[PDB]
């Protein structure tokens, strides 16, 4: 039941499910929700909203997508920006970034907490302070900006940031890191366009592998 149910992948690491995978919890409204735990990075018990590994899902998509989600629970996907809102609102969340490039290597970045607003403030993020980590810090930068379509720009630029950029962020003007941005696979020509962390490895280089995940704080 939603009374006796896990709220989170924090609540069911601790009820020894050990192994990553697919599990439902319940929403603070009851809502019901089927989501990914990984169980093993950094202690486990982190809810993982965003996940990219070979370009096999289209990423460049409108709001209505982006806000209830898209993908597939074998691979790729985006978790859906109202579930997003729902998973951070009570509490407080702290945020992971996990990255692998194409020769190998593993990065990270971690920050204190994480939220994202309802529909009605366009999902802005609120970022607390950064940690840490190898790939150092891509996301300060976008604090306090609504999320971003190629349908529906709400960044602070003149220009439409999601088309120039080619993906769906909470783009400024613009970018930082550009994680829903075009697989393409290493380096490339075209600027910033990209699975972008440009702290790490800059506006000319797509990763092999990007995981966004959440957990209490
Ligand atoms: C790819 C991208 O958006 N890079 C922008 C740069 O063009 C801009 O001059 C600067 C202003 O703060 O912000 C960077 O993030
Ligand atoms: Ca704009």
């Amino acid at each position: 039941s939603c009374a006796t149910g896990p709220r989170n992948c924090k609540d069911l690491l601790d009820r020894g499910h050990f192994l990553s995978g697919w599990h439902t919890i319940y929403l603070p409204d009851c809502r019901p929700l089927t989501v990914l735990c990984d169980m093993d990075t950094d202690g486990g018990g982190w809810t993982v909203f965003q996940r990219r590994m070979d370009g096999s899902v289209d990423f460049y998509r409108d709001w209505a997508a982006y806000k209830q989600g898209f993908g597939s629970q074998l691979g790729e996907f985006w978790l859906g920006n109202d579930n997003i809102h729902a998973l951070t609102a009570q509490g407080s969340s702290e945020l992971r970034t996990d990255l692998v490039d194409f020769e190998g290597n593993h990065q990270f970045a971690k920050y204190k907490s994480f939220k994202v607003a309802d529909e009605a403030e366009k999902y802005k993020l609120v970022l607390g302070a950064f940690v840490g980590g190898s790939a150092g810090n891509s996301l300060t930068g976008h604090n306090n900006n609504f999320f971003s379509t190629k349908d529906q720009d709400n960044d602070v630029s003149s220009s439409n940031c999601a088309e120039k950029f080619q993906g769906a962020w909470w783009y400024a003007d613009c970018h930082a890191s550009n994680l829903n941005g075009l697989y393409l696979m290493g380096p490339h020509e075209s600027y910033a366009n990209g699975i972008n962390w440009s702290a790490a490895k800059g506006y000319k280089y797509s990763y092999k592998v990007s995981e966004m995940k959440v957990r209490p704080a």
